[PDB]
């Protein structure tokens, strides 16, 4: 059972963005990278920034950052009924994002009282909940910390009636995440990357922030020491998910497992991955050269929840 592996043309977008993370596309078909850096003596330094496609060119349009402590924002959708971005920042947990640069934190505490967590990922589903992972300790002002080692990761969702849920912990650094639905639209599995165990973890979605039935879903391919980053599906529910320890993104049919196929990258470290609205070109970051690249996959990406908007015909 060797994994069959394709190699196809990758073409890059723009260069020298260190830590590129999440991407998304807005509701305008604009291009955006969030920058998890920080300087040279560890402060964070993250970036939210606006890439112009046909020449590369980037402009930073936000610099999150509250009471002085900056964010180290790693994930990123977009709203569907504003166009607003909804960001996961390490430090400094969930920001919505407005194009004009502005922005709010959206939570210090979830449901339970507890002080939130840093975020990593997050994923929408057709309902507009919004599914996080978890790898950080607490929020600033608190310092730093990294569930790489210890279990102390968790999941979040962000309901539609603004309530900050957390649904599960104990994860070892959470990363990528996914919602798979039906073809009747209705959410029905969370996909969870727990990034240094090379594991997928599935829960069937029973409603808003309600999930159970959690499970290994896949397994991510590799000896090193960190597997899966970010993930997206494509049309037929593929599951796309970039292997960091890697130079590969992998494929994963509908029922998990191993994956089904592989695409070689001209390059280590992938990072996040994301569909070009109604065509099959995948963006993809990456950490070895801190730049971003495109390359066709096979079929159009599935609709991420900015791309379902819909309007009376009157
Ligand atoms: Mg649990
Ligand atoms: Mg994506």
């Amino acid at each position: 059972m060797e994994i069959p592996v394709i190699e196809p043309l990758f073409t890059k977008v723009t260069e020298d963005i260190p830590g590129a993370a999440g991407c998304v596309f807005d509701k305008n078909g604009d291009f955006y990278i969030v920058a998890p850096a920080v300087e040279v003596n560890g402060k964070p330094a993250g970036e939210i920034l606006r890439i112009d496609l046909k020449t590369g060119k980037k402009t930073v349009i936000c610099k999150p950052e509250v009471n002085g402590y900056g964010g180290i924002p790693a994930g990123c959708q977009c709203d569907r009924d504003a166009n607003q971005l909804f960001v996961a920042d390490m430090r400094l947990g969930l920001l919505v994002v407005q194009t004009d640069g502005t922005f709010e934190e959206i939570a210090k505490k979830d449901s339970e009282g507890r002080r939130m967590q840093g975020c990593a990922g997050c994923a929408f589903d057709y309902e507009g909940n919004l599914w996080i992972t978890a790898p950080a300790g607490e929020v600033a002002p608190a310092d730093f910390t990294i569930s790489l080692q210890e279990k102390f990761g968790s999941i979040y969702c962000f309901t539609t009636d603004g309530q900050m849920i957390q649904v599960d912990t104990a994860f070892q650094a959470p990363a990528g995440i996914a919602v798979r639905h039906m073809n009747d639209g209705r959410p029905y599995q969370l996909i969870v990357a727990e990034q240094p165990t090379k594991k997928l973890w599935s829960y069937d979605i029973k409603g808003p922030a309600k999930i159970e039935n959690k499970k290994v879903w896949g397994h991510i391919p590799g000896t090193h020491k960190l597997g899966a980053a970010g993930m997206d599906f494509d049309e037929d529910n593929n599951l796309l998910v970039a292997n960091f320890g890697s130079s590969h993104i992998e494929v994963f049919g509908p029922d998990g497992g191993q994956p089904k196929m592989r695409i070689r990258c001209p390059f280590e470290k992938p990072c996040a991955l994301h569909f070009k609205p109604q065509t099959k070109t995948i963006f993809v970051t990456e950490l070895e050269n801190n730049a971003v690249w495109k390359f066709e996959w096979q079929r159009n990406g599935k609709k991420q929840y900015c791309e379902t908007l819909k309007f009376g015909i009157f």
